[PDB]
Formats: structure tokens, sequence, C-alpha cells
């Protein structure tokens, strides 16, 4: 229930290898790890999560964005991109998570649907 | 070759039935209609073209935001938004042309792959 | 009561001496001339129009982005970027358009004030 | 040497009276309050810090944007918008953070100056 998809603006092509890392955020407010990966050669990131492990709760998104572009001879703007949510308080969604990237840029957006 | 996809940045949604024209220069400098359809459930737009079709050229992807936003009650600011770009001039690739809409804004990018 | 702002995404920076064409759409349907420039060093193109002349109808911003692209030594996608708008009295009386930039990709809005 | 401007792509208009936040990353690791405000009628917030203040870092500006929506009546998915960035030295002087704000999305740019 949880996708994260991330492009490259520069090259017109999937951000690939970009690490990301989700937390969420505990009882006493801080952020516990909840799972991370790396996108694919098409710029998803699949398998982050389960349908019972990904209960309500607030979310954060980091996605490694200056590790990616420091690789391609770019020294970008931003640390990372980091998308927070609240998740599954009206019973159980599925989310995508999308980012375009710019080194100085970034755009994102969540797609929403109900299995 | 050609895929359109356009997302909803109000909803957290794919954009369903949204109208898609595609155009090709002629020799005269005339846009010449190749191509059209409609998004659907997914937003996305398949089948426009074949790669034997979609020779080099300059195409123009007209995707019709405005008839889109004011079936959901919202004035929007923009006629249609226009994607103008040069294809298949190093070979035949395969693009996607996605958008992500607002009521005053858009955002439009392209994923270029060589098959 | 027309500004047009050009950004640049992948320095960072404003999108100095981006040539601009403005169309208004004429009774016939072709587009014709109506105001040009180009964006100065803070990305601005100023002084496009005036209140008198910039009369109810659909206009299009034609940015030349891919001039831009270019000059940098950057192969773009796009041959250029297009805003296409309808200008409403019933509105607020001021309109910027903006466009951030890049290579492959670019964001558009409208902040239309009074 | 910082300002921070946010846009409202549902309205076509400047993101009135949006809290702000700005924290420096302290030595330890955790985010330390730096400067607040709320943005202006033009949806601009000025004059967050000075020069002398701002060194050489890592800030995290926050925008609550989901106070924003809520007080339109509108539902939106974020908790806020973060951009975390170093300020270095060698660059130019000059930053403006943007963000363009739509219920389910926003794209943030940079905008660095002499
Ligand atoms: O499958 C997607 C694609 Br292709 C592009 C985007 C996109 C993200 C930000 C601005 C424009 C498009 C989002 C998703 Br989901
Ligand atoms: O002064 C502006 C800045 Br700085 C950024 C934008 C902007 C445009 C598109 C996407 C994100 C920010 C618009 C304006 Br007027």
């Amino acid at each position: 229930p949880l996708m994260v998809k991330v492009l490259d603006a520069v090259r017109g092509s999937p951000a690939i290898n970009v690490a990301v890392h989700v937390f969420r955020k505990a009882a006493d407010d801080t952020w516990e790890p909840f799972a991370s990966g790396k996108t694919s050669e098409s710029g998803e990131l699949h398998g982050l999560t389960t349908e019972e492990e990904f209960v309500e709760g607030i979310y954060k998104v980091e996605i490694d964005t200056k590790s990616y572009w420091k690789a391609l001879g770019i020294s970008p703007f931003h640390e990372h991109a980091e998308v927070v949510f609240t998740a599954n308080d009206s019973g159980p969604r599925r989310y995508t998570i999308a980012a375009l990237l710019s080194p100085y840029s970034y755009s994102t957006t969540a797609v929403v649907t109900n299995p």
C-alpha cells in the first residue's frame, strides 16, 4: 500500500538507485524507522510495507536527493526531500508518493486510492 | 511509443476522462492532426500511435485541462496545457508525457527511454 | 497588468535573457503578435502592455526555453513553453505568469491579484 | 539574506498568513528554532534574519500548509512542507525559498543570487 516513484527532470528519466527512508511518528513524538529501500531502474520503490504493518499514523518519506545528484556531478541545493502525511486515518488506502527532481527544485504529489 | 499520463493535484488522484489531441508539424509548417484520445481510470492514455507511424518530427500534445476542471466546478486559469517537442530525431524512442494539474498551475515532464 | 517571470531549476537562479512572445487570439482563430521582450537579470519581463490594450480575450505566452538551454550547453526536451489563458475583467487586475524551467520539465503558475 | 515565498495553485494567488518556521541544525543533530513569521499579503515573508546571524550550516524551513488549506475548508494531504538545505558562503548571498501549494502536491525551488 505504499509506493515511491522518483523522476529526474534534467535527464528525462527515472531516478534510479535513490535511497528512501520511511519513518512513523511514535507515541512519544519521535520518528521511528519504519522501512527503507532504493528505487529500481523504473524509478519505483515497491515492497516497503504490508497492509497489516501500515497502520494509521503520521509517516515521513525521506528521499535522499543530495546523494543522487552528487553522483551525477551536480552539487544540489537540498539535503533531501521529505514528505510528511497522515495515512489510513479513514481506513486502509494505497499511496503513491511521486517526486520530480531538479538540482535546485523538486515537485512532489500523492496519488491516494481506495482498494 | 507515446503515452500521456495526467494527475490531479487537488484530489490526489489520476485525472480521468481528460481529452488529449496530438499534432505533428507538416512540411508547410501547419499542425496536422496526428492522434487523439482520453485518459483512462488510471490517468493514462495508451495506444495513440505505432512505432511505424511515429516518425521523426515536431509534435504537440494538447491536454484539454479546461474541460476537465469545469466538470469539477472549478473555473480554471489555462485553456489547455500544450507540450511541444521534437521526437525520434536520433532514432526511435519511447515517450511518456506526464502532467500534474491544479486549477491555476501545471507541471509537465517527459520520460524518454530507448527500447 | 501582465508580467512574465522565468526561473532556472538547474542553477537555482533567474532565467536571464529568455525571449518571450505574447499573442492574442484573433476572430479568425489565428494568433496575432501582441508583445514581446527578453527577461531581465531578475528573470522578469515587465512593461509588455498597458491596461488599455490588455482587453478580455485569449492570450498565449510563448517562452523560448530551447534557446535558453542551448546557450548553457544543455540539451532540452521542449521546443518552447506555451501558456494559454483567458484574461477576464471580473477577476483581479494583475497577472503574473511564472515558469520554472528544467531541461525535461517545466512548472507554470499564474498569480492573479488586485 | 533569506526570504520565503508561498503561492496557492488552486486560487492563483499568494498564500497569505501561512506560518513559517526556520530551524538551524545544532551540533547534536537536533533542530533549533531560528526564525519564524507569517506570510504577508504578497505571500512573502521578509526579515527573518540578518547577514551576521545567517552563518553556514544546515537549515530547515517548515511551511504550515495543513492549516492554510484547513482555513479554506479544503482537506489536504501533507502535514507541512519542509525544505532542508545548506547555506554556503562561496555561493551567492541571497536565498529565496519559494513553494507553490496544492492540496495534494507542492513544488519548491530555490533562487540564490548576488
Ligand atoms: O507516474 C507519475 C509520473 Br510518469 C509523473 C509524475 C509527476 C510528478 C510531479 C510533476 C509532474 C509529474 C507523477 C507520477 Br505518480
Ligand atoms: O517569484 C516566484 C518564485 Br521565486 C517561484 C515561483 C514558482 C513557480 C513555479 C513553481 C514553483 C515556484 C513563482 C514565482 Br511568481
